[PDB]
């Protein structure tokens, strides 16, 4: 019993992190198979940042310009390209702690653990979410910059997110790790405003029910509403909508605890609509939606 | 920017956990050198929990009762021993990937991480507190018991908690690792019940300063306060008392942000009178007590 907002365990992926310095810019890098990937701004100074134009930046380094140390071992860099916003560099040596992975580009709303590291180096690991507005509210000093974002499924790290980027109001932006960035942002110091941070609906209903499985009930009421009426409220608190897609997925957590999910929703309307009045959920004073239908049920079913 | 609920990395740790099994019932013990650790519960029966006699319980087990898996390697057991609540099994190889370590008796009030295990495998890893009352609020499923939890400083893991109970309240209780139980539990299934969970006041208050650090000062009032006055409040919401020694710890705190330690805790009691009017702090809507001072200025100055 109890529900921790958990990250997956972090040494399949400590395995992969190093130092990349270009001249004086130093941050993290991500070393799988015989890549070193990293943030292309690794090659600006903070001038640059203004307005960077990296193909340009980029010719005026040799492979002998990026130091890559992996502990206190330096790697010899082959090769390098830019792909999107992070650069490959190709060293001599496979990484052997390399784990079987995969490079996903997450869904907002999909949850992931950081590690966060400085200097090639782990400081810690926390649970995060792909927000729909395409942030992410991470922590991250400078130096975390190339830290990364993964999932564990048994064996196998999927990679979604490499961190490039804090916005003026304190939260996140980066890539996934072909770099492309999640939403609209870009490698640029530069008016870059996120939109509305609206709640991951789903994954409050998924809470709501890791609750119920934890004994926290007081908030199950005797009504029932429908998708288009659930949907009107969700609407009025910036709510994401909750589609049969989404009442599929809680199927599960349904069937477990025998709580329809439209019964849920009723329950979630009511909180919406009266607040927690001074009560607590899972140790929470606000609705919690940084676990997936998915985290529910490897936590409440104990998955490693 | 930004703060985290944050584990250290636990790499260091997954290296080191096993599976124990003695006759039909497994749990995980820790790995370290040529010695593995587990709660002695390892060797009851459900039948035996009510009223267990370890001692006598042990008399029928021989080392190659004890079955200790290492990934899908077997370990040899060529020693066993009690040391209070946990069993010392000494195999005939010492863990290679055995990590600088210590064993620690932390206070309540003390932080730390648990990587959750189930077979020996990793499922996660999350922050906790030592409570007021010794006990923990954790994730912890059957089969998890023999997990830890830890601090690392730099290179050395400071082994503080290994996981032994359920209270019927769903709150945790374990033992240091010379298989002490924190508080006045017992591994036997009898009625035990947790004392008051106090608030642990010197962490809300480093989470104070860590808010201030990440830009939420709505809370900042006029007031100053005494220990004294702060004290009579703290009592009344069931916080733990402020000592000097507290007020010594925060200093650091107070001088990054150039707020007295007494006009935050003048902060503290106004939200303790007042509540939180709807409004957040570092995403929270109640007063958060599971980090330190240290973790706050770890977390605020990036420590590897
Ligand atoms: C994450 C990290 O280590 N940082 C230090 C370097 N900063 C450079 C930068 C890149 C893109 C935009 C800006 C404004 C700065 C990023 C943060
Ligand atoms: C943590 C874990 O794996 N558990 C399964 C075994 N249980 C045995 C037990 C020990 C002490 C008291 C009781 C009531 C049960 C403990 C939980």
């Amino acid at each position: 019993s109890g529900f921790r907002k958990m990250a997956f365990p972090s040494g399949k992926v400590e395995g992969c992190m190093v130092q990349v310095t270009c001249g004086t810019t130093t941050l993290n890098g991500l070393w799988l198979d015989d890549v070193v990937y990293c943030p292309r701004h690794v090659i600006c100074t903070s001038e640059d940042m203004l307005n960077p134009n990296y193909e340009d930046l980029l010719i005026r380094k040799s492979n002998h310009n990026f130091l890559v140390q992996a502990g206190n071992v330096q790697l010899r860099v082959i090769g390098h390209s830019m792909q999107n916003c992070v650069l490959k560099l190709k060293v001599d040596t496979a990484n052997p702690k390399t784990p079987k992975y995969k490079f996903v580009r997450i869904q907002p709303g999909q949850t992931f653990s950081v590690l966060a590291c400085y200097n090639g180096s782990p400081s810690g690991v926390y649970q995060c979410a792909m927000r729909p507005n395409f942030t992410i509210k991470g922590s991250f000093l400078n130096g975390s910059c190339g830290s990364v974002g993964f999932n564990i499924d048994y064996d196998c790290v999927s990679f979604c997110y490499m961190h490039h980027m804090e916005l003026p109001t304190g939260v996140h932006a980066g890539t996934d790790l072909e770099g492309n960035f999640y939403g609209p942002f870009v490698d640029r110091q530069t008016a870059q405003a996120a939109g509305t941070d609206t709640t991951i609906t789903v994954n409050v209903l998924a809470w709501l029910y890791a609750a119920v499985i934890n004994g926290d009930r007081w908030f199950l009421n005797r009504f029932t509403t429908t998708l288009n009426d659930f949907n009107l409220v969700a609407m009025k608190y910036n709510y994401e909508p909750l589609t049969q897609d989404h009442v599929d997925i809680l199927g599960p957590l349904s069937a477990q605890t025998g709580i329809a999910v439209l019964d849920m929703c009723a329950s979630l309307k009511e909180l919406l609509q009266n607040g927690m009045n001074g009560r607590t959920i899972l140790g929470s004073a606000l609705l919690e939606d940084e676990f997936t239908p998915f985290d529910v049920v490897r936590q409440c079913s104990g998955v490693t």
